[PDB]
């Protein structure tokens, strides 16, 4: 997260990280059971971290837990991200508390110009790197969908939007990827892609989770 702020201490209990020897991407809990990520995400081996706020120093409220099974959407295509979106299902069931918590998935899509809090462990530079130990937390709005495919002519389908500030400065980044965009307290995006971060003209784009609940619940029910 670049121009963000420290969220907080399991102020943002439903952000897990992805592990694989390393925080590689992040994850939102939907409920005891499953996580919704980036299909971009995928890889095996995972494992996921919840409570987490320093991903470097085991703190006491944390709850580390092998993924069982991974489920990228069917239409998921690598080349366009396209529904960039990934299930994980959890070898054992969370222990939900005040630092771990599920989010919940919208029944409605959000609306152009709402609030939304993106979070995450990814780099908070525009230009160079560096990792933070502490999650970050970053609030944007969302923009028209014409200013975003203005931004991205020809590369934001139906299942994207953009998010964030076009004079660049603040932004989601690397790292990031698979973490929650939340907006009027529900999963309403995924850290997707961008061209680069926080870069002038160039706002975060996230998968729009709203198209994906009835994919989301089949799987769930039967998985
Ligand atoms: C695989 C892929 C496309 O992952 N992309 C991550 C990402 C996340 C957020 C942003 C952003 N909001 N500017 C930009 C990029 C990559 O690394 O090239
Ligand atoms: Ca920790």
């Amino acid at each position: 997260i670049v121009g963000g702020y420290t969220c907080g201490a399991n102020t943002v209990p439903y952000q897990v990280s992805l592990n694989s020897g390393y925080h590689f991407c992040g994850g939102s809990l939907i409920n005891s059971q499953w996580v919704v990520s980036a299909a971009h995400c995928y890889k095996s081996g995972i494992q996921v971290r919840l409570g987490e706020d320093n991903i470097n120093v085991v703190e006491g409220n944390e709850q580390f837990i092998s993924a069982s099974k991974s489920i990228v959407h069917p239409s998921y295509n690598s080349n366009t991200l396209n529904n960039d979106i990934m299930l994980i299902k959890l070898k054992s069931a969370a222990s939900l508390n005040s630092r771990v918590a599920s989010i919940s998935l919208p029944t409605s899509c959000a609306s152009a110009g709402t609030q939304c809090l993106i979070s995450g462990w990814g780099n908070t530079k525009s230009s160079g790197t560096s990792y933070p130990d502490v999650l970050k937390c970053l609030k944007a709005p969302i923009l028209s969908d014409s200013s975003c495919k203005s931004a991205y002519p020809g590369q934001i389908t139906s299942n994207m939007f953009c998010a964030g500030y076009l004079e660049g400065g603040k932004d989601s980044c690397q790292g990031d990827s698979g973490g929650p965009v939340v907006c009027s307290g529900k999963l309403q995006g995924i850290v997707s892609w961008g061209s680069g971060c926080a870069q002038k003209n160039k706002p975060g784009v996230y998968t729009k989770v709203c198209n994906y609940v009835s994919w989301i619940k089949q799987t769930i029910a039967s998985n």
